[PDB]
């Protein structure tokens, strides 16, 4: 048994988010959470997934990897979360 | 009437990492996230509760944020002079 | 019998103006009108409020003077508007 | 077939003191604001009216917008060549 | 019988946009398809127009004409498609 | 399953150019575009198809976008690794 955790990998651009996205998923037993546009200066899109600790920190390393051959990854990041409420932390719209 | 904290941010990933460092008190709330843009990809993130657990909450929200990205603003109003409904804009999730 | 009026406190950032907006209704009798978010570089949030001229030139240097600690503030300004429709001028969305 | 009036500037605060301005005359009707975005945070403001209307309007709402910020363009359509409602875009208000 | 043909004028705002798009219809017998917002720096407007080759080639050349004595025009392109499904290629909301 | 193919401009009008380009090819199917904003004003063109008929398709996208405007991104995932429905965003069209 062990600790949940939420993946993300924050690109210029949607096609380098949709490589990420793709690398991540298989990397790792990890689910893809979805995509958060943001925009402003870059056009930020965010890649979340979810999954154990050390398979979401091996997926994102992945799809930053990824990422960074296809566009600019501007953040790469893991929060190990709980065990309930996983993605209480999310945004709404995903 | 309970006391809004807020932590605005450049980016969504550093925007969660607040979110998450600042519910980790039983006793703050999260409101939501509001997506600005601009130059930074701004970020809110809101919370509420009690005076002293929103203070302790946006200070770790931003400590947070910061080692993820960059923090554009941090704030709290204790007493908002307004019900906390009326104060806020109508999207808020 | 005095002249209705509106204000305006556009600053870059939603919590700059969530403080003007706060500051406005504590420092005179005006009423909160609504927030607008225009985006386009630097993420622009006007709040407008609603009230005697002298209260709403009051409380928009007020909440200019709030905002200004929490983040810059890009516009600060007093429309005196007619007796009959003092919000026909507002865009539909607030 | 009316005269149609633009005045787009960088941020709303000027729109809304540009619309102000130019709907002080009862010949000049306001069509609305469309929210662009970009670097000046783009918002325009569209009157319609007679021509003599429109242009004073547009000239007026011109002089006042830039007062209170920057006014990015400025321009009248005396005889639109398809309907008004043709011409212009989809959400207007 | 001619060859159909889709004709963009792209401008940094929409007054620009309003004066080729008038332009447009005004030169030659081309249906105005319709605006298109981008934003993102600059804050591009796009205007569709369609019709025959030449009639679409004086048109575009006739808008980005007037739209540059109103502001920025940014691209200025004519696309000479098929005979069937003229708009398939378009993005949906327009 | 199908193969994925991405161009991604800085503007519409490019964004539009590499579409016409892709589809001209009866085996490739456009999936739709999808705006991201910034300083380009991203536009992000999605085909899908067989992995032949999409790298064609996208080498042919990039060149025609190219000569219209500036291409930020040119790629192809020949096996997307979950159903192409799970893998792209909810909104595209």
């Amino acid at each position: 048994h062990q600790q949940e955790a939420l993946g993300m990998v924050e690109t210029k651009g949607l096609t380098a988010a949709i490589e990420a996205a793709d690398a991540m998923v298989a990397s790792a037993n990890v689910m893809l959470v979805g995509y958060e546009k943001i925009g402003g200066s870059g056009g930020l899109v965010t890649v979340i997934v979810r999954g154990d600790v050390g398979a979401v920190k091996a997926a994102t390393d992945a799809g930053a990897a990824a990422a960074r051959n296809v566009g600019e990854v501007k953040a790469v990041h893991v929060i190990p979360r709980p065990h309930t409420d996983v993605e209480k932390i999310l945004p709404k719209g995903i």
